């Protein structure tokens, strides 16, 4: 998309994902990620991460699905629907 | 100091001190973050999202002690010995 901009859909496997979506995202990339291979503790750890890799660059973090968040950039004007298509 | 910037120290009493930490850092600010009165799974919690908030803004997170951690800005040049008094 415009401005170097993309939705990165991706699954995780372990808390040293949050690389994954730590990379894509402070690069200014929306973030779809997959937990469904995540104990709930694994889980907790990613979106922990998340929100905070979130609140530092002003961005959004929502609820897909049980299973699926999303991080999205300040400036970014991405629909749950466009969020949802990419997952 | 220069550029907004200070050393933020912080007793921890739940993950609501997440945002607290974030808010501060974000704006350039060290934080200097006491983690005894929290349990462990909330010291985990405290702790991954402070890892996200690093990540995103290329921040050094340093153990000062077994219950004490920091968050460095990127561009700051902070000792331990400092992180340590204002702690
Ligand atoms: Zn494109
Ligand atoms: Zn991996
Ligand atoms: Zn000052
Ligand atoms: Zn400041
Ligand atoms: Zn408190
Ligand atoms: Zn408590």
């Amino acid at each position: 998309m415009s401005y170097q901009s993309t939705i990165v859909p991706v699954e995780l496997h372990s808390f040293e994902d949050a690389q994954v979506i730590g990379g894509a995202f402070r690069d200014g990339d929306a973030v779809v990620f997959d937990m469904s291979l995540l104990s709930r503790e694994e889980a907790r750890r990613i979106v922990d991460f998340a929100a905070g890799l979130c609140f530092a660059l002003r961005g959004k973090m929502q609820k897909i699905d049980s299973v699926t968040f999303a991080v999205v950039p300040e400036l970014s004007n991405i629909s749950t629907s466009e969020l949802e298509r990419a997952a």
